[PDB]
């Protein structure tokens, strides 16, 4: 029943480096980070999978406007990565697509979720993950944390096969607050993930350990 | 696990929104049947087909004695074999719900304006109870508090029944009902159709498209 | 799952309301049987018949010593094989409830005015505990608070017992007991006949009939 | 499910109240043993007999060292084979409790003035933990708060142990302890009597009788 | 259920307190080893023996790089076969914890100053997470809040991990961690030595003795 | 706006002894304790007044059963003690009496109060103090603390010229809980007051002060 | 605005810390006076001048009878004319506080272990009430809860008095008292020192200096 | 009534954002002054001019000793006669704040990482206390909690002082500080720039424009 922690990036190098340190469940991509990488899906998706040692889940986003075109995008994505999770923006056509994909047996995530009812609808349609945009919700004068709180309650009561996968972070604290509200998965962008490697108090505590050790013995080693 | 219903008799709307929303069914009442100009024997099968043969239908008895309500219920079931029969929760309605429980015909208790009235309908055997959220507000109560209390009462005192909240003017009313734990909900057309547009979602998707076009010169996968 | 009871000895009213309400049985007390002016050997089979041979019956012992109360319990059980014996929660009553649990005759602890007294009766073996909600109010206490505390005590510390709340002047009191978790209830006649009319529900049904008429020329299905 | 105890060494009171209260046993302590002037080998079997040969008994060790306390335990168990041994929660007492757990002799941690101390006694092996509610109050703290915390600590961190609350001046202290989840309790005689007999219950039974003799000219059933 | 630990490497003190406290084991850290002036291969078997061969031991790695930390873990395990390896939760420590999870060596994430950092160590595979309660308090934050948050985060998002709170100045800090749900705890010597004597307890036992000798001439049973 | 602590007794020697220790505002008598004292009102009441050194408020209960009889009793009590406060049990006739005595300008207390509504009624009729029987309410299965809480709120919102004067106590904790609920005055029975009279922990702290002082100066005193 | 005190009789420390800390004065007690090994007539003026003639002084009576406590108050006030006299809140101390109020000498009620005790000392006339926060904890209670209740009691029932919390092992205890509304406080030396230096502050000041140096080739102006 | 500040040394940005926002002034620190590459004597009057010659300026001392910081403050006040001097809340900074209050120079206590530290700075005389919200988050605490506690501490215990919260990554952090009561705030450039873009507002206005055009054939008044 462990939580799932994802990297929100398309940057293969960073995924390889951070995979060594973090207990990562996989990588979420979106069209903007794919485009930023400049490499097409059929190139970058296997590269990201390789960068995680072949383990973990990948997510990528459909691009078509109509529900049926979104199903065709899903089929292409799955032909690139057989067990990829298909992200579908939760519009009306997106809801139709999510229902179609549930009928086809292809796992989906409802993305670009700005409110709890919209998120719950995508889960009822069949999405196994629902991704509210926490920081984006804030920026249009709402509360991303409250949306995550409500959405998580609604999924657990009314669509219990789905999880919240919160996205859109500017600080580690936002992600902490989402987890404290029960949200069962999370995808962190690169800078937020990197702010979680510091803690100078830990460094000083290890330094005092070493000073005491090299002071009773003649060693910093064991 | 929750059941989302559409509160209409408009067969065109049912077919359109069946494509978008995860509908569990359609609830009719006398007023939307009438406004549809079509008799039960025509529009009930049209509704059933408009959601692709899956889905639950609900329709309201019209008689005013309990035995008359049982008669109405039998006619409705002969029109649609698995239909759920809405009985307004009056004294006679409670009698009808009791008799129909005996008959093995599933019932919903409708026109509920208060938590205890709703619980009674559930105790008599209704497997759904439908408080009128917005109408409760309109006589100076709180439809949300009635749904909250009714849900608690059903979950500990009549656990076979669900709240099926109805009567909404805004999507937020329905969201508040769901947050209070209400297990099913039926939405009128304009509320469901407000749950379709999201400007910020379209702006994010348009930005995705623009970035994709800047990098790959295309708009497609 | 909840048990709804009628608190009366009036046989004609039990007959009348057993068709409408979903009754689990009837509770009598000394004052109620004395208003009836028919002895326990008459009115108890009549009350049993007026519920269609269904539903449970409750009646109160009159003796003052535990051994006397046990004798009364055997009398009542000889009149109605499956009757539940009401015992006022005094010291002797507590002793009698213990004795009756040893005998295997189900009891209810009645005339409870405080949570601790009620819990003691449940621990003695009573299956139901009956606080007098309104009478507690009149002592300057809070019937609702006592019911709330008693239900928590039973669920934590005597889980084989249920609160069967009694003594009501308004439907709201009974609803408040049910929302506090109280698992059964017995209503006096007037409070039963205040939950059986709602002008808003009749107006709703009337508007439904008006639309049906204005669209099909009939008020029938 | 809850265990109610009497906090006394008075064999007459035990006989008389075991007929009325659903007692699970009797708790003795050195002061009440002394006040009875009878040694343990006399008064413990008297107490066991006054409970009708059922019931759990508790007695306190008197030794000051762990190993002496273990010897006191063995003495106590020779007097009453299934007695629970009360050990004051001092450092030596914690030692004794661990030893007695190894020996298979059920203990109770007594003279508990704080929640951490009580949890320690339960972790060492005590199956009951006995905070002194009123004494804690008298020292400037809150006995109810200590019972509340200790019960939470036991259910999370030593789930084989129960709180057995002791030291009471009013029935309300006992009730507050039970509402806080306390699974067992032991009452001193005066509090136990205040829990029997309430004038409003007697007035209610008297009015029941009086109008049972108004219609019907009788006293009985 | 709960696991109580001593935070020390003083072998004599461990042998002494293991007779009184219900210890689950001993945690060491590099400062406390150094202050003991004995190397690991000497003092770890000594602490194990001083606990009587039962009990879990914990010891900290010294390397700065993840691979060297894995090395230290193997060495520690050669000294004590079932020892838990404490890894400070840095980036390299997180790497070391993931590697050690792959190796099947149980780990504790130590030097934890915030809830998210601790949660990460559990996700990487640590079975225990040790926030420094008082050191968080000293830097202006709240060690109790960090423990409260961390416990919730582990119970819902990393359920195979427990909080093992460390760094205490008062018994009240440890109590508050346990009231927050903390499933294990490691106490420094002075703090363990302060929940070891209670004046009001000794006064109660002396009152017992006084009454007992006023009645039976003697003390002892 | 200091609270008022009263002693609930008519034992003159206990009043003199306990007034030395405690900051008493006065003494409340009732018929039972006056009877226990075996001395008529015209002799105990002046004795109690002097046992408080002349300062201090006195309270005594009427014995008559009709409103006009109670006004008579009140006039007699005021002839004994010019500024005595007249206690009136809150019955229907008691309420009529309190209205009449308000008209007379004679301060009154509504006593034998078992419910918040009853107590508020007595204050509305003109009582300046209202005395719920905390422990008697606890005794018959209710909550004297809740009754004090509700009564205090009612008086502050709806009868602000009146104060709660809580009575009937088996423990000091009941009294502290009344005070924490805002109750503005309290009358303590002898045993409860006497339990508020020693604390071993304080004596241990003082003994340790003395022992450190002796170790440093060999003196024990200043 | 708040009064922050130092809880010491170390003259050198008082002079040092008075330069850093915004102190309103110094509280002495018999233990710290004795540890300084100088009598009152010597050390009190030394402390006064170590605060630069500003600041209030507090000192404790030694006598055990009320008359003796008053006599001690007179000696104390002849040494320091505006000193506040600390009286331990015993029965005799309550008497002494009453007498000193009648004399017009300001008092603090010390060694308060419970909220009602503290309230009594304020009612008797004490301008300050000093609970022993950490010592209340060590007895198994909660010093923080005592301070909270006492502050509420003083504000509604003895408004001329302030809580002056004392007895601290951590700065967090002090902070929790101030958050509870505590209007004055007195810190021992080690807690006082912990409250000034924070490594993260120094790190931020160093980063500021480094940026300045990089942009201007200096660390000044 | 609340005071909104811009946290920058960028003279151009100050002029731009002065046009939009209701600024009360500008806070500088060493890092932003340094990043601007202009000495205090040059950039501080530039900033004053960019604010239209009104509003408050803040600048930080660089010295490490109280006496050094005081002379730094004198230099600052010679550049800007009414400037507020930011002093990092260390021990030396505390002494500096006390001395500067003696000198009548307004100060702000900066680099506050905990509520107690900040309160000390206000008690020493600082008119403003600046916790570093985001930096507190970063080291494992909660900057929002620190702001909340500090604001309560200042309002109860140092009412002449205001929280001036700083260090922000999002507008939400600042909103949460204001909702906790914090009375002043200083925003970095990018957060201030997120607070001037509102897509839904632009959409509503464009809809206004379109309706006005469809009715009057023009877009203006
Ligand atoms: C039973 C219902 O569905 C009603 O809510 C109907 O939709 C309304 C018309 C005007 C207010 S409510
Ligand atoms: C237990 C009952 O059946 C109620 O009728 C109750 O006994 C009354 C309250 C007020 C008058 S009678
Ligand atoms: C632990 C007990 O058994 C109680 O009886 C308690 O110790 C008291 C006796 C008298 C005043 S408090
Ligand atoms: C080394 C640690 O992690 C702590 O266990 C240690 O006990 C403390 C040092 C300063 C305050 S507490
Ligand atoms: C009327 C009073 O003033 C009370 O003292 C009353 O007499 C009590 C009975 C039991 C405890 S208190
Ligand atoms: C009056 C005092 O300051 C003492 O209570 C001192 O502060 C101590 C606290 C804990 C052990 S000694
Ligand atoms: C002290 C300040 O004025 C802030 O700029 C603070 O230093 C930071 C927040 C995020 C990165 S640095
Ligand atoms: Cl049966
Ligand atoms: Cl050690
Ligand atoms: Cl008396």
């Amino acid at each position: 029943r462990s939580m799932e922690l994802y990297l929100d990036t398309s940057d293969v190098v960073a995924v390889k480096a951070l995979s060594r340190i973090f207990p990562l469940a996989g990588v979420t991509t979106n069209p903007s980070t794919i485009a930023a990488g400049k490499k097409p899906l059929d190139v970058v998706l296997p590269q990201l999978h390789e960068a995680m040692g072949g383990q973990g889940r990948l997510f990528a986003t459909v691009m078509a406007t109509t529900a049926e075109g979104m199903v065709n995008d899903a089929l292409k994505l799955r032909s690139i990565i057989a067990d990829i999770v298909v992200k579908v923006p939760v519009t009306a056509e997106g809801l139709a697509a999510i229902k179609m994909l549930k009928a086809e047996g292809i796992p989906t995530l409802g993305t670009a979720v700005y409110g709890a009812a919209q998120g719950l609808l995508s889960a009822l349609a069949g999405a196994e993950y629902v991704a509210p945009y926490v920081n984006r919700i804030d920026a249009q004068g709402g509360s991303g944390i409250q949306t995550v709180t409500d959405l998580h309650q609604l999924l657990k009561m009314h669509a219990p096969q789905a999880k919240v996968l919160a996205a859109s972070f500017k600080t580690p604290r936002q992600a902490l607050d989402c987890l404290l509200a029960g949200c069962e998965s999370i995808t962190l962008p690169l800078d937020v993930a990197q702010q979680m490697q510091s803690y100078p108090a830990v460094d000083a505590a290890v330094a005092k350990f070493e000073q005491d050790w090299q002071g009773a013995f003649g060693r910093t080693s064991i």
